[PDB]
């Protein structure tokens, strides 16, 4: 299996699933290193973020837990095809990159917070993370290139 990925047993059905402890992705299907990646993301900030302010809200007061529920609800909508990533990033991301449908452009190792960077380099082009926590808040990361 590629970096980060482990096979596991689903507790509900008895079916195998796969999860990645670097990107927090999980999926039923069996899955599948670059110098640079291009990613977009959707940031949800909370009262404990480094800077609890954004273009959406002068004071961010939701808890970390409320931020995690928001993130989980956006992943559900993206995975079901109810909304696409770019639409939710534009409308709801607490990063100013929202204005570019979450696009951060291309970057190499040694530029972004570690947990964001590790998750980005562990995705393959096209794949999306689960909830990735950094000091900024909670992220959904889409690797575009
Ligand atoms: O650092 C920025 C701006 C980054 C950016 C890059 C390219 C285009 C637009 C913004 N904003 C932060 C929120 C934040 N924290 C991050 C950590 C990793 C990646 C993206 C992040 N975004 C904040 O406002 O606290």
């Amino acid at each position: 299996l590629p970096p980060g990925w482990e096979k596991a047993m689903s507790r509900s059905s008895g079916r195998v699933y796969y999860f990645n402890h670097i990107t927090n992705a999980s999926q039923w299907e069996r899955p599948s290193e670059p110098a640079r990646v291009r990613c977009s993301h959707l940031l949800v900030k909370h009262s404990q973020s480094r800077r609890p302010s954004s273009w959406r809200q002068e004071k961010i007061t939701r808890t970390k837990e409320e931020a995690l529920e928001l993130i989980n609800g956006y992943i559900q909508k993206i995975k079901s095809g109810e909304e696409d990533f770019e639409s939710l990033a534009s409308q709801f991301s607490d990063c100013s990159s929202a204005k570019a449908r979450g696009d951060l452009g291309a970057f190499s190792r040694g530029q972004m917070a570690k947990p964001f960077e590790d998750a980005s380099f562990a995705l393959r082009t096209g794949e999306m993370s689960g909830p990735v926590f950094t000091d900024s808040g909670i992220h959904i990361i889409l690797r575009t290139e």
